[PDB]
């Protein structure tokens, strides 16, 4: 198979995934596409800090665990999404610093990591740590403040906590070889494989915009990270106008690369997006599959 987008995927060895919300799981419309077209889900929200850990190690796991229910139900894997963000923190942790922070911070880990242990086929153990500002360096976080160092640290605990995942660093506007962000991100995880940091994967989100468009270099940018001994995966993707030819040619430039895992777009229908206004998706509101959806389904059954 051949006629839905998992399982021509699973044919190259890879998945195709999508963000599951919670709250549209008693939408029948939505659950019949989500079940039928992916073998890979990411709770949108659902397993963030604030969702996790909304209070000072005390965790809640409901959404979560409703989320991870519906998809091994289904038949599919789940991406874990995300334990450790400069955004998202509950108050507690948003006024924490230092090695109290970057305790909390070890805490979380292990308390999601050790709720889901051998259940999560990948980690997003960091999330977003690179500024937007040009320099292709870390963000003035209160987790980079606790030290340059807590993303290792974040990685060898995740690593101890739930040995069978693979541990991702997950970014956006990191697609763009020329981009410095890009280039700060491959240069920290050479440095991270060069000095035995156990980071197994890195996720491109892929949210292709007007801010941040698709340029075909995007290939050379997978074949890069793949090289420094990574896996990659393209976590998010959504494309504003959702062009057939753009999707053809992300979803190529996976398919070209033989450590790319799979692809997870961000949400079922153009309704469920965050992006509604630009339907960016594989479906439309009602349904209906788009063109780009073919374009898609051609390229991952063309190998």
């Amino acid at each position: 198979a051949e006629s839905t987008l998992g399982a021509a995927a699973a044919q190259s060895g890879r998945y195709f995934g999508t963000a599951i919300a919670s709250g549209k799981l008693g939408d029948s419309a939505y659950t019949t596409i989500a079940s039928r077209e992916f073998n890979m889900v990411t709770a949108e929200n659902e397993m963030k800090i604030d969702a996790t850990e909304p209070q000072r190690g005390q965790f809640n796991f409901s959404a979560g665990d409703r989320v991870y229910n519906w998809a091994v139900q289904n038949g599919k894997q789940v991406r874990g999404h995300t334990l450790a963000w400069h955004s998202a923190q509950p108050g507690w942790m948003q006024s924490l610093s230092g090695s109290t922070l970057r305790q909390a911070m070890i805490d979380h880990i292990n308390g999601v990591m050790g709720h889901y242990k051998g259940k999560i086929a990948q980690w997003d153990v960091v999330n977003e740590a690179f500024s937007d500002d040009g320099s292709g360096g870390r963000r003035d976080s209160n987790l980079q403040r606790t030290g340059n160092d807590w993303i290792e640290v974040a990685f060898r605990t995740a690593r101890a906590a739930d040995p069978a995942a693979k541990l991702c660093y997950n970014d956006y506007n990191i697609e763009n070889w020329t981009w410095a962000k890009t280039q700060g991100v491959y240069n920290m995880v050479r440095d991270f494989k060069q000095r035995g940091v156990p980071i197994d994967c890195v996720g491109f989100q892929s949210h292709f915009n007007s801010g941040s468009p698709y340029n075909s270099n995007f290939r050379t940018t997978l074949q890069n990270f793949a090289a420094l001994g990574v896996d990659v995966a393209i976590t998010e993707l959504d494309i504003q106008g959702a062009s057939s030819s753009t999707y053809a040619a992300v979803t190529n430039d996976c398919l070209a690369v033989s450590r790319c895992l799979g692809i997870t777009v961000w949400g079922v229908r153009d309704t469920d997006s965050w992006a509604s206004g630009d339907t960016p998706l594989l479906f439309n509101g009602d349904g209906s599959k788009k063109a780009a959806y073919t374009a898609v389904l051609n390229a991952l059954n063309g190998g």
